[PDB]
């Protein structure tokens, strides 16, 4: 058993994260300057809550968590510091949590959000509730329990957070490699695509990698994956294929084709080949999953947008 | 259920990876030039076995295994980049292994292999039979059991292997930071050290880094190991340390000193301050295992060299 402590846990990006960890059966405190719903929601939870900041708070701590709000004079910080308790970012605990769970990461430099969020729609649809990850928070959709209950974490893993790289998933995809972030890789594209070849052999042997084919530089990658892979795509070659994409409204509809089984038919509420090719990336994993047609068809119908 | 096919399977390194896949319960095919005994045992555990090599070999296998010893021309590696099974090397799926058992890292450039000796022979002293990997052989002292079948699974991580950081170790000892490697890391030291502060974030945040702070590279890292740490050394200011070193014939006795614990006499049967340094990094794991004291003095004395 352990206890982890945390500096700013009312904060928006940080209560979700604790609120797993009492999940997961560990010791949680948190400190901050007011009470509010999100305090007493964690302190109903078992979480032991402090108001205002000091370095007593941080006793017995095994570790402590920090938002990027916490100045290092924090004497709750200071305190950890001097006692060699570690000291980790809410963004690493936030993506260490995925060892604990099922995690599928959604990897890409666009659609990760949009592809996040029709995984969540088609697992709910299928009775599965997922946790998700959306822009650092941790939510689950109309789930009548702690964050973190279901066996499922699905999170967007953005290449520009320094935790790229430690994330462990099951299931990992790749809507597209763009060059919008290659200043965290000293301007250099090809180290860009070099750290999304690593971030893929973060998979177990066992795990699955999800390729969109129709990006030009995942296309390139793809042999340098030591690791099942499915690609995805309007591209004739994909192992799974959108065709006969046509409107009816707001409406996209289009028919997915998956190896050794029929087509079927989908519809999307969103305009864009992009949103059809994130609706692919969805089917995959969850056809991986063994999710039905009927919870695939009524979970991307039914998100909005 | 995955089925695992071995290119070369009874190959010295190949024949351990095999049999502790088996004990997982992985189905497990190899093929290779020769019968042996080696290939006799593994089909006695439930592996199958080819004898010769043909691109017949690898149907249905999910993942191949190749050696270092296999030309890309083998037909049945040909065969399984035709189809797109993954091809991963001997190395990736050794250090794989940790991730199914509670795995125990000996990193650090000198030392790794007789630490990681005297880590088994404790842990043996304590009754716990672990498998161990030296030299990329996988090994269990005296067991009547599969490799593998202990909890325990305690091997070098050595940082010119590729695979140094897709370990994913629960506890790591870093024995020290030498210049040997700088090649595999662009001829460049602050490179290499940036690489083994890396190595230790793998470890989960309830993990553990044991740090060798006589050396001064694993020193001067030190601040920024965002994990629990035990520093060891002859250093005043180790957490545990060695004192009132002495030897008795070919036999070195010293006096060990842990936080809360009364002063322990051990004594090792192996010369110089590098080997009571290995015996400290041994002591400290096995003291976070809960190792008893009569198991850790019998297992260093024990220990030949
Ligand atoms: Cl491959
Ligand atoms: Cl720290």
């Amino acid at each position: 058993h352990r206890r982890i402590h945390f500096v700013g846990i009312g904060g928006a990006g940080m209560c979700g994260i604790a609120e797993v960890l009492l999940n997961l059966g560990y010791e949680v405190s948190g400190s901050d300057l007011k009470a509010s719903a999100v305090t007493e929601r964690l302190e109903k939870f078992g979480a032991q809550i402090f108001i205002g900041h000091q370095a007593e708070n941080a006793d017995g701590a095994d570790v402590l968590v920090v938002s990027s709000a916490i100045n290092r004079a924090n004497p709750e910080v200071a305190s950890a510091l001097e006692r060699r308790i570690p000291v980790v970012p809410r963004a690493e605990m936030l993506a260490e949590l995925m060892r604990y769970r099922h995690g599928i990461a959604v990897a890409g430099t666009h659609g990760k959000t949009t592809t996040t969020s029709l995984i969540a729609s088609v697992f709910a649809a299928g009775g599965l509730d997922p946790t998700f990850v959306i822009g650092g928070r941790l939510n689950a959709a109309g789930t009548n329990a702690q964050l973190g209950a279901s066996r499922y974490l699905v999170a967007e893993a953005d290449e520009s957070d320094a935790s790229f790289l430690h994330l462990q998933p099951m299931v990992a995809v790749v809507t597209n490699i763009d060059a919008d972030h290659m200043a965290t890789y000293g301007g250099d594209f090809n180290k860009l695509k070099k750290t999304f070849v690593e971030f893929l052999h973060n998979l177990p042997f066992y795990g699955l990698a999800v390729m969109c084919v129709d990006d030009p530089v995942v296309r390139e990658i793809l042999p340098q994956i030591a690791r099942p892979t499915v690609t995805y795509g309007l591209s004739e070659d994909a192992d799974v294929r959108a065709i006969n994409i046509r409107q009816e409204g707001m409406r996209t509809w289009f028919t997915v084709l998956r190896p050794e089984r029929e087509p079927l038919d989908v519809s999307v509420n969103m305009p864009g080949l992009h949103n059809v090719l994130n609706s692919l990336a969805t089917i995959v994993i969850a056809t991986d999953e063994g999710i039905s047609d009927e919870a695939i068809v009524q979970g991307l119908s039914g998100f909005q947008g």
